[PDB]
Protein backbone atom coordinates (compact mmCIF):
# COMPACT_ATOMS: atom_id res chain seq x y z
CA UNK A 1 0.00 0.00 0.00
CA UNK A 2 3.23 2.11 0.09
CA UNK A 3 6.63 2.47 -1.73
CA UNK A 4 8.90 3.13 1.28
CA UNK A 5 8.02 -0.14 2.97
CA UNK A 6 11.05 -1.80 4.52
CA UNK A 7 10.36 -5.04 6.40
CA UNK A 8 13.71 -4.74 8.21
CA UNK A 9 13.82 -1.08 9.38
CA UNK A 10 10.93 1.11 10.63
CA UNK A 11 11.09 4.18 8.31
CA UNK A 12 10.52 7.42 10.28
CA UNK A 13 7.02 8.76 9.31
CA UNK A 14 8.69 11.88 7.92
CA UNK A 15 10.23 10.05 4.97
CA UNK A 16 6.96 8.23 4.30
CA UNK A 17 4.75 11.19 3.38
CA UNK A 18 6.88 12.18 0.35
CA UNK A 19 6.54 10.62 -3.08
CA UNK A 20 9.13 8.18 -4.44
CA UNK A 21 11.89 10.00 -6.28
CA UNK A 22 12.16 9.04 -10.00
CA UNK A 23 13.84 5.80 -11.10
CA UNK A 24 16.58 7.82 -12.76
CA UNK A 25 17.43 9.32 -9.40
CA UNK A 26 17.91 5.88 -7.79
CA UNK A 27 19.99 4.62 -10.74
CA UNK A 28 22.13 7.75 -10.71
CA UNK A 29 22.58 7.67 -6.94
CA UNK A 30 23.79 4.05 -7.03
CA UNK A 31 26.07 4.70 -10.01
CA UNK A 32 27.27 7.86 -8.28
CA UNK A 33 28.21 6.25 -4.94
CA UNK A 34 29.45 3.16 -6.77
CA UNK A 35 32.11 5.43 -8.30
CA UNK A 36 32.87 6.90 -4.90
CA UNK A 37 33.69 3.34 -3.88
CA UNK A 38 36.02 2.69 -6.81
CA UNK A 39 37.90 6.02 -6.77
CA UNK A 40 37.70 6.05 -2.97
CA UNK A 41 39.16 2.59 -2.41
CA UNK A 42 41.50 2.80 -5.36
CA UNK A 43 42.94 6.18 -4.43
CA UNK A 44 43.30 5.31 -0.76
CA UNK A 45 44.80 1.92 -1.47
CA UNK A 46 47.31 3.69 -3.67
CA UNK A 47 48.26 6.07 -0.81
CA UNK A 48 48.49 3.32 1.82
CA UNK A 49 50.47 1.12 -0.57
CA UNK A 50 52.96 3.82 -1.53
CA UNK A 51 53.21 5.48 1.90
CA UNK A 52 54.04 2.17 3.59
CA UNK A 53 56.41 0.87 0.93
CA UNK A 54 58.29 4.02 -0.09
CA UNK A 55 61.19 4.73 2.26
CA UNK A 56 61.18 8.40 1.26
CA UNK A 57 57.72 8.73 2.81
CA UNK A 58 58.63 6.58 5.87
CA UNK A 59 58.40 9.38 8.52
CA UNK A 60 56.41 9.09 11.86
CA UNK A 61 53.99 11.86 10.90
CA UNK A 62 53.06 10.16 7.60
CA UNK A 63 51.56 7.41 9.79
CA UNK A 64 48.70 9.83 10.32
CA UNK A 65 48.22 10.05 6.57
CA UNK A 66 48.21 6.29 6.43
CA UNK A 67 45.54 6.34 9.15
CA UNK A 68 43.51 8.92 7.22
CA UNK A 69 43.69 6.77 4.10
CA UNK A 70 42.66 3.59 5.90
CA UNK A 71 39.77 5.60 7.28
CA UNK A 72 38.62 6.88 3.88
CA UNK A 73 39.21 3.59 2.16
CA UNK A 74 36.84 1.88 4.61
CA UNK A 75 34.31 4.68 4.37
CA UNK A 76 34.19 4.46 0.57
CA UNK A 77 34.07 0.67 0.81
CA UNK A 78 31.24 0.19 3.29
CA UNK A 79 29.32 3.26 2.20
CA UNK A 80 29.35 2.77 -1.55
CA UNK A 81 29.18 -0.70 -3.09
CA UNK A 82 27.38 -3.01 -2.32
CA UNK A 83 25.30 -1.80 0.62
CA UNK A 84 24.04 1.46 -0.96
CA UNK A 85 24.60 1.00 -4.72
CA UNK A 86 22.65 -2.29 -4.76
CA UNK A 87 19.97 -0.76 -2.53
CA UNK A 88 19.54 2.04 -5.03
CA UNK A 89 19.31 -0.25 -8.07
CA UNK A 90 16.43 -2.00 -6.28
CA UNK A 91 14.98 1.19 -4.81
CA UNK A 92 15.03 -0.49 -1.41
CA UNK A 93 17.45 -1.24 1.43
CA UNK A 94 17.55 -5.03 1.39
CA UNK A 95 20.40 -5.79 3.80
CA UNK A 96 18.40 -5.56 7.02
CA UNK A 97 18.54 -3.60 10.25
CA UNK A 98 21.92 -4.89 11.45
CA UNK A 99 23.55 -4.02 8.11
CA UNK A 100 21.97 -0.58 8.44
CA UNK A 101 23.40 -0.04 11.90
CA UNK A 102 26.82 -1.29 10.79
CA UNK A 103 26.51 0.95 7.77
CA UNK A 104 25.66 4.09 9.74
CA UNK A 105 28.10 3.20 12.54
CA UNK A 106 31.00 2.81 10.11
CA UNK A 107 29.91 5.96 8.35
CA UNK A 108 30.20 8.13 11.43
CA UNK A 109 33.21 6.41 13.03
CA UNK A 110 35.49 7.15 10.06
CA UNK A 111 33.94 10.50 9.30
CA UNK A 112 34.99 11.55 12.81
CA UNK A 113 38.22 9.65 12.33
CA UNK A 114 39.31 11.54 9.26
CA UNK A 115 38.94 14.99 10.87
CA UNK A 116 40.46 13.90 14.17
CA UNK A 117 43.28 12.34 12.14
CA UNK A 118 43.59 15.65 10.32
CA UNK A 119 43.68 17.19 13.79
CA UNK A 120 46.80 15.12 14.57
CA UNK A 121 48.30 16.26 11.28
CA UNK A 122 47.53 19.85 12.27
CA UNK A 123 49.31 19.26 15.58
CA UNK A 124 52.33 17.79 13.83
CA UNK A 125 52.44 20.81 11.51
CA UNK A 126 52.39 23.02 14.61
CA UNK A 127 55.43 21.28 16.09
CA UNK A 128 57.62 21.57 13.01
CA UNK A 129 56.15 24.88 11.73
CA UNK A 130 54.05 26.62 14.40
CA UNK A 131 56.79 26.74 17.04
CA UNK A 132 60.14 28.45 16.39
CA UNK A 133 63.07 26.80 14.56
CA UNK A 134 64.92 26.70 17.90
CA UNK A 135 62.27 24.46 19.49
CA UNK A 136 60.90 22.72 16.39
CA UNK A 137 59.65 19.20 17.22
CA UNK A 138 59.53 16.27 14.77
CA UNK A 139 56.92 13.52 15.23
CA UNK A 140 58.19 10.31 16.83
CA UNK A 141 56.66 6.89 16.15
CA UNK A 142 55.86 6.67 19.87
CA UNK A 143 54.05 10.02 19.89
CA UNK A 144 52.36 9.36 16.57
CA UNK A 145 51.24 5.86 17.56
CA UNK A 146 49.68 6.96 20.84
CA UNK A 147 48.04 9.81 18.95
CA UNK A 148 46.27 7.41 16.53
CA UNK A 149 45.15 5.38 19.54
CA UNK A 150 43.41 8.54 20.75
CA UNK A 151 41.92 8.92 17.27
CA UNK A 152 40.50 5.39 17.32
CA UNK A 153 39.34 5.57 20.93
CA UNK A 154 37.70 8.91 20.26
CA UNK A 155 36.03 8.19 16.88
CA UNK A 156 34.44 4.98 18.18
CA UNK A 157 33.14 6.74 21.28
CA UNK A 158 31.22 9.43 19.43
CA UNK A 159 29.81 7.10 16.81
CA UNK A 160 28.87 4.09 18.94
CA UNK A 161 26.14 5.83 20.90
CA UNK A 162 23.22 4.84 18.62
CA UNK A 163 24.52 1.26 18.77
CA UNK A 164 23.52 1.34 22.41
CA UNK A 165 20.27 3.31 22.27
CA UNK A 166 21.84 6.70 22.81
CA UNK A 167 20.77 7.86 19.39
CA UNK A 168 20.00 5.64 16.43
CA UNK A 169 21.22 4.74 12.99
CA UNK A 170 18.45 4.13 10.51
CA UNK A 171 17.21 4.84 6.99
CA UNK A 172 17.26 8.41 5.66
CA UNK A 173 16.73 10.19 2.34
CA UNK A 174 15.23 8.05 -0.42
CA UNK A 175 15.69 5.09 1.95
CA UNK A 176 18.77 3.41 0.43
CA UNK A 177 21.47 4.12 2.94
CA UNK A 178 21.62 4.75 6.63
CA UNK A 179 22.84 7.44 9.06
CA UNK A 180 22.13 8.74 12.58
CA UNK A 181 18.58 9.76 13.59
CA UNK A 182 18.43 13.56 13.43
CA UNK A 183 14.68 13.76 13.14
CA UNK A 184 13.44 12.12 16.37
CA UNK A 185 13.51 15.07 18.81
CA UNK A 186 13.53 13.28 22.17
CA UNK A 187 16.05 13.87 24.93
CA UNK A 188 18.25 10.80 24.37
CA UNK A 189 18.72 11.42 20.66
CA UNK A 190 19.12 15.17 21.06
CA UNK A 191 22.01 14.89 23.49
CA UNK A 192 23.74 12.28 21.35
CA UNK A 193 23.31 14.51 18.31
CA UNK A 194 24.57 17.52 20.25
CA UNK A 195 27.37 15.20 21.40
CA UNK A 196 28.29 13.82 17.96
CA UNK A 197 28.42 17.41 16.64
CA UNK A 198 30.18 19.20 19.45
CA UNK A 199 32.70 16.46 20.39
CA UNK A 200 33.02 14.46 17.17
CA UNK A 201 32.98 17.48 14.95
CA UNK A 202 33.47 20.90 16.56
CA UNK A 203 36.12 19.20 18.64
CA UNK A 204 38.98 18.47 16.20
CA UNK A 205 37.96 21.65 14.34
CA UNK A 206 39.21 23.72 17.24
CA UNK A 207 42.45 21.74 17.39
CA UNK A 208 42.76 22.55 13.68
CA UNK A 209 42.20 26.30 13.99
CA UNK A 210 44.34 26.58 17.17
CA UNK A 211 47.16 24.93 15.25
CA UNK A 212 46.91 26.74 11.93
CA UNK A 213 46.01 30.13 13.33
CA UNK A 214 49.06 29.38 15.52
CA UNK A 215 51.20 28.67 12.45
CA UNK A 216 50.12 31.92 10.84
CA UNK A 217 50.75 33.90 14.02
CA UNK A 218 54.31 32.58 13.86
CA UNK A 219 54.96 33.15 10.18
CA UNK A 220 56.65 36.42 11.09
CA UNK A 221 57.94 35.14 14.45
CA UNK A 222 59.88 32.82 12.15
CA UNK A 223 60.48 35.43 9.45
CA UNK A 224 62.55 37.50 11.87
CA UNK A 225 64.20 34.48 13.49
CA UNK A 226 65.27 33.17 10.09
CA UNK A 227 67.32 36.33 9.56
CA UNK A 228 68.80 36.49 13.09
CA UNK A 229 70.46 33.13 12.51
CA UNK A 230 70.94 33.92 8.82
CA UNK A 231 73.62 36.56 9.43
CA UNK A 232 74.53 34.61 12.59
CA UNK A 233 77.56 33.24 10.75
CA UNK A 234 75.46 30.82 8.72
CA UNK A 235 77.24 29.98 5.46
CA UNK A 236 75.78 28.64 2.19
CA UNK A 237 74.50 25.86 4.48
CA UNK A 238 71.73 28.37 5.35
CA UNK A 239 70.06 27.43 2.07
CA UNK A 240 69.59 23.92 3.48
CA UNK A 241 67.50 25.01 6.49
CA UNK A 242 65.52 27.26 4.12
CA UNK A 243 64.40 24.50 1.74
CA UNK A 244 63.31 22.36 4.67
CA UNK A 245 60.93 25.00 5.99
CA UNK A 246 59.66 25.37 2.41
CA UNK A 247 59.25 21.63 2.31
CA UNK A 248 57.22 21.54 5.53
CA UNK A 249 55.15 24.59 4.70
CA UNK A 250 54.15 22.71 1.53
CA UNK A 251 52.84 19.80 3.55
CA UNK A 252 51.30 22.22 6.04
CA UNK A 253 49.58 23.93 3.13
CA UNK A 254 48.36 20.53 1.95
CA UNK A 255 46.86 19.80 5.40
CA UNK A 256 44.60 22.82 5.17
CA UNK A 257 43.33 21.87 1.77
CA UNK A 258 42.27 18.32 2.70
CA UNK A 259 40.67 19.79 5.83
CA UNK A 260 38.96 22.44 3.75
CA UNK A 261 37.81 19.63 1.53
CA UNK A 262 36.33 17.90 4.55
CA UNK A 263 34.44 20.90 6.00
CA UNK A 264 33.02 21.98 2.66
CA UNK A 265 32.11 18.29 2.28
CA UNK A 266 30.29 17.61 5.56
CA UNK A 267 28.95 21.06 6.50
CA UNK A 268 26.08 21.00 3.98
CA UNK A 269 24.82 17.71 5.43
CA UNK A 270 25.53 18.65 9.04
CA UNK A 271 23.35 21.69 8.40
CA UNK A 272 20.34 19.98 6.80
CA UNK A 273 20.64 17.69 9.83
CA UNK A 274 20.33 20.35 12.53
CA UNK A 275 17.51 21.98 10.62
CA UNK A 276 15.59 18.72 10.95
CA UNK A 277 16.53 18.42 14.61
CA UNK A 278 15.90 22.08 15.47
CA UNK A 279 14.32 23.95 12.60
CA UNK A 280 11.64 23.48 9.88
CA UNK A 281 11.43 19.74 9.23
CA UNK A 282 9.30 20.53 6.16
CA UNK A 283 12.65 21.80 4.86
CA UNK A 284 14.36 18.43 5.16
CA UNK A 285 12.90 16.84 2.01
CA UNK A 286 14.05 13.77 0.04
CA UNK A 287 16.63 15.66 -2.04
CA UNK A 288 17.16 18.17 0.79
CA UNK A 289 18.79 15.38 2.78
CA UNK A 290 19.94 13.07 -0.01
CA UNK A 291 22.13 15.07 -2.38
CA UNK A 292 23.87 16.99 0.42
CA UNK A 293 24.75 13.58 2.01
CA UNK A 294 26.10 12.22 -1.28
CA UNK A 295 28.41 15.19 -1.54
CA UNK A 296 29.40 14.29 2.05
CA UNK A 297 30.20 10.68 1.26
CA UNK A 298 32.45 11.49 -1.73
CA UNK A 299 34.62 13.38 0.76
CA UNK A 300 36.53 10.21 1.58
CA UNK A 301 37.90 10.20 -1.96
CA UNK A 302 39.44 13.65 -2.38
CA UNK A 303 42.51 13.33 -0.18
CA UNK A 304 44.24 10.87 -2.58
CA UNK A 305 43.64 13.28 -5.48
CA UNK A 306 44.88 16.38 -3.58
CA UNK A 307 48.10 14.44 -2.85
CA UNK A 308 48.54 13.36 -6.47
CA UNK A 309 48.73 16.99 -7.60
CA UNK A 310 50.42 18.64 -4.63
CA UNK A 311 52.71 16.09 -2.96
CA UNK A 312 56.22 15.88 -4.37
CA UNK A 313 57.59 12.71 -2.77
CA UNK A 314 54.24 11.00 -3.10
CA UNK A 315 53.92 12.12 -6.71
CA UNK A 316 57.46 10.91 -7.28
CA UNK A 317 56.38 7.51 -5.92
CA UNK A 318 53.37 7.29 -8.23
CA UNK A 319 55.54 8.12 -11.24
CA UNK A 320 57.72 5.14 -10.25
CA UNK A 321 54.85 2.70 -9.51
CA UNK A 322 51.54 3.58 -11.27
CA UNK A 323 52.79 6.47 -13.47
CA UNK A 324 49.80 6.00 -15.74
CA UNK A 325 47.87 7.94 -13.08
CA UNK A 326 49.96 11.15 -13.12
CA UNK A 327 49.28 11.61 -16.83
CA UNK A 328 47.34 14.86 -16.76
CA UNK A 329 49.61 15.80 -13.81
CA UNK A 330 53.03 14.77 -15.11
CA UNK A 331 55.88 14.46 -12.60
CA UNK A 332 59.30 16.17 -12.77
CA UNK A 333 62.46 15.85 -10.67
CA UNK A 334 62.51 19.57 -9.89
CA UNK A 335 59.52 18.97 -7.60
CA UNK A 336 61.79 17.01 -5.26
CA UNK A 337 64.68 19.49 -5.10
CA UNK A 338 63.53 21.20 -1.89
CA UNK A 339 63.61 17.81 -0.15
CA UNK A 340 67.12 17.22 -1.50
CA UNK A 341 68.64 20.32 0.08
CA UNK A 342 66.61 19.85 3.26
CA UNK A 343 67.84 16.28 3.75
CA UNK A 344 71.37 16.57 2.32
CA UNK A 345 73.43 16.88 5.49
CA UNK A 346 76.50 19.12 5.41
CA UNK A 347 79.50 17.06 6.72
CA UNK A 348 81.56 18.68 9.51
CA UNK A 349 80.05 22.02 8.53
CA UNK A 350 82.06 21.60 5.33
C1 LIG B 1 32.87 -3.17 -10.45
C2 LIG B 1 32.89 -2.90 -11.95
C3 LIG B 1 33.74 -1.67 -12.18
C4 LIG B 1 33.81 -1.32 -13.67
C5 LIG B 1 34.68 -0.08 -13.74
C6 LIG B 1 34.92 0.47 -15.15
C7 LIG B 1 35.78 1.65 -14.85
C8 LIG B 1 37.10 1.77 -15.61
C9 LIG B 1 37.96 2.31 -14.47
C10 LIG B 1 39.48 2.11 -14.47
C11 LIG B 1 39.70 2.27 -12.96
C12 LIG B 1 41.11 2.29 -12.39
C13 LIG B 1 40.78 2.48 -10.90
C14 LIG B 1 41.88 2.21 -9.89
C15 LIG B 1 42.61 3.56 -9.75
C16 LIG B 1 42.11 4.38 -8.57
C17 LIG B 1 41.62 5.75 -9.08
C18 LIG B 1 41.75 6.74 -7.94
C19 LIG B 1 42.48 8.01 -8.34
C20 LIG B 1 43.82 7.95 -7.61
C21 LIG B 1 44.69 9.16 -7.89
C22 LIG B 1 45.97 8.98 -7.11
C1 LIG C 1 26.21 7.65 4.46
C2 LIG C 1 26.45 8.41 5.70
C3 LIG C 1 26.59 7.98 6.99
C4 LIG C 1 26.52 6.54 7.43
C5 LIG C 1 26.82 9.03 7.98
C6 LIG C 1 26.94 9.00 9.33
C7 LIG C 1 27.40 10.21 9.95
C8 LIG C 1 27.61 10.66 11.22
C9 LIG C 1 27.32 9.94 12.52
C10 LIG C 1 28.20 12.02 11.20
C11 LIG C 1 28.88 12.76 12.06
C12 LIG C 1 29.46 14.13 11.68
C13 LIG C 1 30.72 14.26 11.16
C14 LIG C 1 31.72 13.15 10.89
C15 LIG C 1 31.28 15.62 10.75
C16 LIG C 1 30.26 16.71 10.57
C17 LIG C 1 29.25 16.75 11.58
C18 LIG C 1 28.51 15.40 11.92
C19 LIG C 1 28.10 15.55 13.41
C20 LIG C 1 27.25 15.32 11.07
C1 LIG D 1 50.10 16.35 4.11
C2 LIG D 1 50.13 15.96 5.49
C3 LIG D 1 51.51 16.30 5.85
C4 LIG D 1 51.89 15.16 6.61
C5 LIG D 1 53.10 15.66 7.31
C6 LIG D 1 54.07 14.63 7.09
C7 LIG D 1 55.28 15.23 7.73
C8 LIG D 1 56.36 14.60 6.99
O1 LIG D 1 57.04 15.73 6.52
C9 LIG D 1 58.27 15.18 6.29
O2 LIG D 1 59.14 15.33 7.51
C10 LIG D 1 60.44 14.78 7.31
C11 LIG D 1 61.32 14.93 8.62
O3 LIG D 1 60.55 14.33 9.80
C12 LIG D 1 60.95 15.61 6.19
O4 LIG D 1 62.23 15.09 5.97
C13 LIG D 1 60.06 15.46 4.88
O5 LIG D 1 60.49 16.24 3.82
C14 LIG D 1 58.73 16.02 5.12
O6 LIG D 1 57.86 15.89 3.93
C1 LIG E 1 35.28 -4.06 7.10
C2 LIG E 1 36.80 -3.94 7.28
C3 LIG E 1 37.48 -3.36 6.05
C4 LIG E 1 38.98 -3.22 6.21
C5 LIG E 1 39.63 -2.96 4.85
C6 LIG E 1 41.10 -3.40 4.84
C7 LIG E 1 41.78 -3.16 3.49
C8 LIG E 1 42.76 -2.00 3.57
C9 LIG E 1 44.09 -2.31 2.89
C10 LIG E 1 45.25 -2.40 3.90
C11 LIG E 1 46.61 -2.27 3.22
C12 LIG E 1 47.75 -2.36 4.21
C13 LIG E 1 49.04 -2.61 3.48
C14 LIG E 1 50.23 -2.73 4.43
C15 LIG E 1 51.45 -3.36 3.72
C16 LIG E 1 52.05 -4.59 4.43
O1 LIG E 1 51.63 -5.71 4.16
C1 LIG F 1 32.06 16.51 -13.44
C2 LIG F 1 32.43 15.06 -13.12
C3 LIG F 1 32.90 14.31 -14.36
C4 LIG F 1 33.27 12.88 -14.05
C5 LIG F 1 34.77 12.72 -14.01
C6 LIG F 1 35.24 12.39 -12.61
C7 LIG F 1 36.74 12.25 -12.59
C8 LIG F 1 37.19 11.50 -11.36
C9 LIG F 1 38.12 10.33 -11.74
C10 LIG F 1 39.52 10.46 -11.10
C11 LIG F 1 40.63 10.01 -12.04
C12 LIG F 1 41.98 10.15 -11.39
C13 LIG F 1 42.47 11.55 -11.62
C14 LIG F 1 43.83 11.77 -11.01
C15 LIG F 1 44.54 12.93 -11.71
C16 LIG F 1 44.99 13.98 -10.71
O1 LIG F 1 46.17 14.19 -10.52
Amino acid sequence: ETWWYNPSIVVHPHWREFDQVPDAVYYSLGIFIGICGIIGCGGNGIVIYLFTKTKSLQTPANMFIINLAFSDFTFSLVNGFPLMTISCFLKKWIFGFAACKVYGFIGGIFGFMSIMTMAMISIDRYNVIGRPMAASKKMSHRRAFIMIIFVWLWSVLWAIGPIFGWGAYTLEGVLCNCSFDYISRDSTTRSNILCMFILGFFGPILIIFFCYFNIVMSVSNHEKEMAAMAKRLNAKELRKAQAGANAEMRLAKISIVIVSQFLLSWSPYAVVALLAQFGPLEWVTPYAAQLPVMFAKASAIHNPMIYSVSHPKFREAISQTFPWVLTCCQFDDKETEDDKDAETEIPAGE
